[PDB]
């Protein structure tokens, strides 16, 4: 259960410390459409992970970075919090304006179940998927720094049984955030 | 075996990322005393880890950040891969200028240990940073993006046991470097 550490790791090491601050960032860019006050994060169950959003879906645009967040961690000084605003398309136009990113760890995981040494099988990728999903679920929904800033959206692609949009995806959550 | 996972994500989402970058960038910094070409990353095994290097050891002091390293992942645009450099101190010395950082998923989970649903008793703290340890050592002599661009500083302090020098041990992978 590797996917147990990565979920924990990725609330103690980002989300946790970004949380807080979000929407004082995201209040800042509107100011200086509007962004939502959530930070949608992406969880493919089959751990595909495209690092770009647009080539995920062409209906996903990116837009502008929010003011980026520093803090000094471990002896790095102004460690750097980015975070990247999207516009989301239907039928040529723009339905929606958010922070959206993946979750990383799920991409370290597909890593991991190609390198031999990491003794990580390629079919558990799914169970591990799911697992990681389950454990962040749970820790958001206790977590004190958790408080209307973030949204998980999880799915199953048909993967070429059929066609995907991963925009209508996001935009369903986000019109009922609505 | 949480440390398993943590090694291998501080490897597949750090490491190989940063070190085909690094020696460029020092050499960079350089041109535009002489920083060394090699990352040096503290493992202490009771996991402590300090946000401000300064704070563990008055020796080692902050001198300036490297060029910044940019890369677009997981939906976040120009995600910012950052580093210092410190100059380590010996009886009002310098004795050398390097790249310095704790290694942060040690500070991951020490974290862990102290969450309940996070199922990790605070007695394991050690026998994980030593499986982290031998494993990211184990991957990074296999890593091809490993060529003496890094070091592992693995100690263990006496704990008030006795007066430990944190700069000392630095230095002393330092000058075996020379
Ligand atoms: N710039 C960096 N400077 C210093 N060190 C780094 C950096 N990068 C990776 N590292 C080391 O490699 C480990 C990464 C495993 P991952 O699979 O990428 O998942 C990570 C990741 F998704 C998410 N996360 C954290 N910061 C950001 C960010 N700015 N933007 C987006 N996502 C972030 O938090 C997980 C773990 O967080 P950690 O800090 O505790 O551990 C890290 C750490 F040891």
């Amino acid at each position: 259960n590797v996917a147990h550490g990565l979920a924990w790791s990725y609330y103690i090491g980002y989300l946790r410390l970004i949380l807080p601050e979000l929407q004082a960032r995201i209040r800042t860019y509107n100011q200086h459409g509007a962004v939502s006050q959530r930070l949608y994060i992406l969880l493919p169950l089959d751990c595909g992970v495209p690092d770009n959003l647009s080539m995920a879906d062409p209906n996903i645009r990116f837009l502008d970075k929010l003011p980026q967040q520093t803090g000094d961690r471990a002896g790095i000084k102004d460690r750097v919090y980015s975070n990247s605003i999207y516009e989301l398309l239907e039928n040529g136009q723009r339905a929606g304006t958010c922070v959206l990113e993946y979750a990383t760890p799920l991409q370290t995981l597909f890593a991991m179940s190609q390198y031999s040494q990491a003794g990580f099988s390629r079919e558990d990728r799914l169970e591990q998927a799911k697992l990681f999903c389950r454990t962040l679920e749970d820790i958001l929904a206790d977590a004190p720094e958790s408080q209307n800033n973030c949204r998980l959206i999880a799915y199953q692609e048909p993967a070429d049984d059929s066609s995907f949009s991963l925009s209508q995806e996001v935009l369903r959550h986000l019109r009922q955030e609505e």
